[PDB]
């Protein structure tokens, strides 16, 4: 959808907080026509602004950024798990056209690696202050949506690791998602776990190649909660966290199976849900579900 994906692509301005709300979707905005191929069809200069933008966030996010590598909405403020985790990843794939210093992140993964528990999970001490751009993360799942997030974050933020130099931190970095995975393979399991914490989860071991029977239970425990109510599928006019939870299983199910009924269908759901007038509501939906349908054109144009 051409200029309403461009329409994502915003000027970064504000607090550590704000900055990634306008940086988080011109990526993911970027990135979609980067890989859909749709760019031909804008201005030739819209890409020259677009990876502009993009330069600056990273710049300006990085004036956020303390000594051990982690973020929060101003330096004098008590650093978020979630935020740093949250600029991880977006800088990690940022990467791909930008550059910037892999040691700067690889920083930033050791210091997540310090907000571990004993039994796997991530906690938060200090939440940011705009909770609204957490998306589902909030409610009563938050422990298990936290985890799999940053779980996420870390794997790619190894993806930026330098040659050699950190092997013994990416060691480190494995053994942490080891043990997150292990934690949420469980928690999958009871089957407690709400429709958004049911599919970070999923994708959560299916990107990080948990083991089998973990990512089979996760699979399966959230197939089951799978809301096929007409030729669309979904979880969960529809609200961001209908949106963002679809989002996910949909990551989850072209790294599962590929490109089946339940992607295609899934696929056509959200696609409607981000044509309406002003597209995907909020930071995670939006952001989340770009990915997944760019994702899922690779998957249908090869």
């Amino acid at each position: 959808s051409p200029g309403g994906v461009a329409s994502l692509l915003r000027l970064p301005r504000g607090c550590g907080e704000q900055t990634m709300i306008y940086l988080a979707p011109t990526l993911a905005a970027s990135r979609y026509l980067d890989k859909t191929e749709q760019w031909s069809t804008l201005p030739p200069e819209t890409k020259d602004h677009a990876v502009d933008l993009i330069q600056k966030g990273y710049m300006r996010i990085q004036q956020f950024r303390k000594a051990d590598g982690s973020y929060a909405a101003w330096l004098s403020r008590d650093s978020s798990t979630w935020l740093t985790a949250f600029v991880l990843k977006v800088l990690s794939l940022a990467q791909e056209q930008v550059g910037g210093s892999p040691e700067k992140l690889q920083e930033t993964s050791n210091w997540l690696l310090s907000q571990q528990q004993a039994d796997g999970s991530f906690q938060d001490p200090c939440p940011v202050l705009d909770r609204s751009m957490q998306g589902g993360l909030v409610g009563n799942d938050e422990t298990v949506a936290l985890t799999a997030f940053v779980t996420i974050a870390l794997h790619h933020g190894l993806a930026v690791f330098q040659d050699e130099g950190a092997e013994p931190l990416k060691q480190r970095v494995e053994a942490s998602i080891s043990k997150a995975s292990s934690f949420l393979g469980e928690k999958a399991s009871a089957g407690l776990l709400g429709a958004h914490a049911a599919a970070i989860t999923a994708y959560a071991l299916t990107l990080t190649k948990a083991p089998a029977d973990l990512r089979g239970v996760a699979h399966n425990n959230l197939m089951a909660m799978a809301q096929e109510t007409g030729d669309n599928l979904y979880w969960g006019q529809a609200p961001a966290l209908w949106i963002e939870t679809t989002a996910y299983a949909l990551l989850h199910l072209l790294l599962h199976e590929g490109k089946a009924e339940m992607a295609d269908q899934a696929s056509a759901w959200l696609t409607r849900q981000g044509s309406f007038q002003g597209g995907f509501r909020s930071t995670q939906d939006t952001v989340i579900a770009l990915d997944a349908l760019s994702a899922y054109w690779i998957a249908s144009h090869t």
